[PDB]
């Protein structure tokens, strides 16, 4: 519960408005621009490491002209 680790994202708009998704191992990685790690493993990231991942998905969300986007978890 810190302004320093956030829990995931949750989704704005479409069909799955609402829905969340809880930071993973793999996340970490990816936030690193990496594959691997667990994807299964639930685990607070860093903040920014949530941030970048909330940049490069948002972006990846507009560039693919898609009909939501991704928050971060409070
Ligand atoms: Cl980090």
């Amino acid at each position: 519960t810190q302004a320093n680790w956030c829990k995931g994202v949750r989704i704005l708009g479409g069909k799955r408005d609402g829905e969340t998704v809880l930071f993973t191992d793999a996340h970490f990685s990816e936030s690193m621009g990496m594959a691997g790690g667990d994807p299964e493993l639930v685990e607070a990231l860093p903040m920014p490491a949530a941030l970048r991942l909330l940049v490069k998905w948002n972006k990846l969300c507009e560039q693919m002209k898609l009909d939501y986007r991704y928050k971060l978890l409070h």
